[PDB]
């Protein structure tokens, strides 16, 4: 039971607590409702209510009652994780991959221009609709929560930027570009790019593909908190082996999203101008709800 909602249904375990599909009692509208497992965060998250962009899941409300905290979002019917699983036999068509990447970059460019990072992008917080839109959920929450324990559930590391895995306590816009590059690669190949089981397995999967980073490609890397001079030194592989059959435009863009040094990583705004998007369109997905 809930005072202000009816037909409340669990839909997932999230970074911060249970996520429900719920119907507002007064209006009948269907929303996603994210009970935070437990004020500097309430004011800061409440600022996120002001943000509106077509590629960002609207934060409709912040409800603080009975010493509980709930976030109310507009509801979308499928996430990219489920869509990629449903699309595993055929693959997502390239024009739709390109459309989704373009739209996600517009959402990131918007948030970043408003000084809001995500820090934890992953297919589970990318939501799609029947009209061909994709939207990013949960921007700004990681900073407000303070990176921080809000679930006992197993955290996905697969999309974490190397700066994060090497113990850098200082985030930048580049962490979100890394995560989206990993998601791009996964849409293309139908396999996660770096499916690490632990922080060190995550870090070593990255190193085995992109080469072990050094001061030449990443000035400052050897001073990062969790950097170890004893890390094995892997040579770097070609993106042509990693994301076939992606064309050279897509591989060029992906390589710019996956530079080791966050400062060298392409921005969302610059990525939107990349030649890969010259022929972008907005196709209709085949969604089975
Ligand atoms: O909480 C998490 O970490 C991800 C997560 C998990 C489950 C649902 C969401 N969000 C939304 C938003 C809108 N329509 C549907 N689901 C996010």
């Amino acid at each position: 039971f809930m005072e202000n909602f009816q037909k409340v249904e669990k839909i997932g375990e999230g970074t911060y607590g249970v996520v429900y599909k719920a119907r507002n009692k007064l209006t009948g509208e269907v929303v996603a409702l994210k009970k935070i497992r437990l004020s500097t965060a309430i004011r800061e998250i409440s600022l996120l209510k002001e943000l509106n962009h077509p590629n960002i899941v609207k934060l409709l409300d912040v409800i603080h009652t009975e010493n509980k905290l709930y976030l109310v979002f507009e509801f979308l019917h499928q996430d990219l994780k489920k869509f990629m699983d449903a699309s595993a036999l055929t693959g997502i068509p390239l024009p739709l991959i390109k459309s989704y990447l373009f739209q996600l970059l517009q959402g990131l460019a918007f948030c970043h221009s408003h000084r809001v990072l995500h820090r934890d992008l992953k297919p589970q917080n990318l939501l799609i609709n029947t009209e061909g839109a994709i939207k990013l959920a949960d921007f700004g929450l990681a900073r407000a929560f303070g990176v921080r324990t809000y679930t006992h559930e197993v955290v996905t590391l697969w999309y974490r930027a190397p700066e994060i895995l090497l113990g850098c306590k200082y985030y930048s816009t580049a962490v979100d570009i890394w995560s989206l590059g990993c998601i791009f690669a996964e849409m293309v190949t139908r396999r996660a790019l770096f499916p690490g089981d632990s922080e060190i397995d995550q870090l070593f999967r990255i190193f085995r593909t992109l080469g072990t980073p050094d001061e030449v490609v990443w000035p400052g890397v050897t001073s990062m908190p969790d950097y170890k001079p004893s890390f094995p030194k892997w040579a770097r592989q070609d993106f042509s082996k990693v994301v076939p059959p992606l064309d050279e435009d897509g591989r060029s863009l992906l390589s710019q999203m996956l530079h080791y040094d966050p400062n060298k990583r392409i921005s969302a705004k610059a990525a939107l101008a990349h030649p890969f998007f010259q022929d972008v369109t907005k196709p209709v997905p085949h969604l089975r709800l």
